[PDB]
C-alpha cells in the first residue's frame, strides 16, 4: 500500500489468481450502471474506488487507485482485522487449505485475526506497532486483552472509540444478514481512530478470495458476532 499525499492509496495487485480477482471485484460493485440494492448498499463499507491505475510509462505495472480511509485523522490509530472462519477459499488444494489454516489454526474457533496495529501514545507523542505474529499469538483466553491494546492510548482505554466501532460493525453484519451473493474469505476489516476525538472509521478491505455464493456468509457473520461480543466486553473493563 502506497499512501499518496491527494487522500488515495494505491495497492499494486497481488499475483494471479489473486490480484485479478480484486479489481474484478471492485469492478462489478462500482460498475456504473450498477442498480442491485445489495451492491448499492455495499459501497458505503468499501473504500471509494478511482479505477485501475498504472504509471504512465508503465501499463504492465497494475494498481488500484482507492480511498485511504486514514487520510481524515490527525494521529490515525489503525488497526487491520482479518474475518471468517476460513481464509482459505472454495477453489483450495489440500496443500493449500494446510498452508492457510496453519498460518493461524485457530480461524475457526476465533472467526477473525489481528494482521496488526498502530496505536498513538498520548504522553510520548509516539507510535506503538504490531506486525502478523501479533494477533497469530492470541488464543481464547488473551483475545480481549490483545483487542483491547488497540484502543489504549498510555492514559485511558478508548471506550468511545470501541463503542463507535460496534455501532459501525453492526452496519456492516446488517448488510452480510441481508445478502447471499457474495462469500468473502481472507478479507479484512481497517479500524481506524483519532488518537490525538470520537471520529471512528470500520472499512471492509482486500478482496482477492471474495466468491459468488448462493448462501449466508456464515463464516464471514460468525466472526463479526464474535468481534462485536469481544468489543462489548471491552466496554465493561
Ligand atoms: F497503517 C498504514 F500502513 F499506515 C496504513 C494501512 C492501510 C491504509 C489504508 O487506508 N485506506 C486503505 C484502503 C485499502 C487498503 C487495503 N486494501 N487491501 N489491502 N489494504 C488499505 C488502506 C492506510 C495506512
Amino acid at each position: 500500500i502506497l499512501q499518496h499525499p491527494d487522500g488515495t492509496v494505491l495497492k499494486q495487485l497481488q499475483p494471479p489468481p489473486r490480484g485479478p480477482r480484486e479489481l474484478e471485484f471492485y469492478n462489478m460493485v462500482y460498475a456504473a450502471d450498477c442498480f442491485d440494492g445489495v451492491l448499492l448498499e455495499l459501497r458505503k463499507y468499501l473504500p471509494k474506488y478511482y479505477g485501475i491505475w498504472s504509471p504512465p510509462t508503465a501499463p504492465n505495472d497494475l494498481y488500484l487507485k482507492l480511498e485511504d480511509v486514514t487520510h481524515k485523522f490527525n494521529k490515525p490509530c489503525i488497526m487491520d482485522v482479518k474475518i471468517g472462519q476460513k481464509s482459505y477459499d472454495p477453489f483450495a488444494s489440500s496443500e493449500k487449505i494446510q498452508q492457510q489454516v496453519s498460518k493461524y489454526p485457530l480461524m475457526e474457533e476465533i472467526g477473525f485475526l489481528v494482521l496488526g496495529m498502530r496505536v498513538y501514545h498520548v504522553h510520548s507523542d509516539s507510535y506503538e506497532t504490531e506486525n502478523q505474529h501479533y494477533g497469530r499469538s492470541l488464543t481464547k483466553e488473551t483475545i480481549k486483552d490483545g483487542v483491547s491494546r488497540f484502543f489504549h492510548n498510555g492514559y485511558c482505554l478508548r471506550k468511545d472509540a470501541v463503542a463507535a466501532s460496534i455501532q459501525k460493525i453492526e452496519k456492516i453484519l446488517q448488510w452480510f444478514e441481508n445478502q447471499k451473493q457474495l462469500n468473502f474469505y481472507a478479507s479484512s476489516l481497517l479500524f481506524v481512530y483519532e488518537g490525538s476525538g470520537g471520529e471512528v472509521e470500520v472499512r471492509m478491505i482486500d478482496f482477492a478470495h471474495v466468491f459468488p455464493s448462493n448462501t449466508i456468509d456464515e463464516g464471514y457473520v460468525y466472526g463479526l458476532k464474535h468481534l462485536i461480543s469481544v468489543l462489548r466486553s471491552i466496554l465493561d473493563n
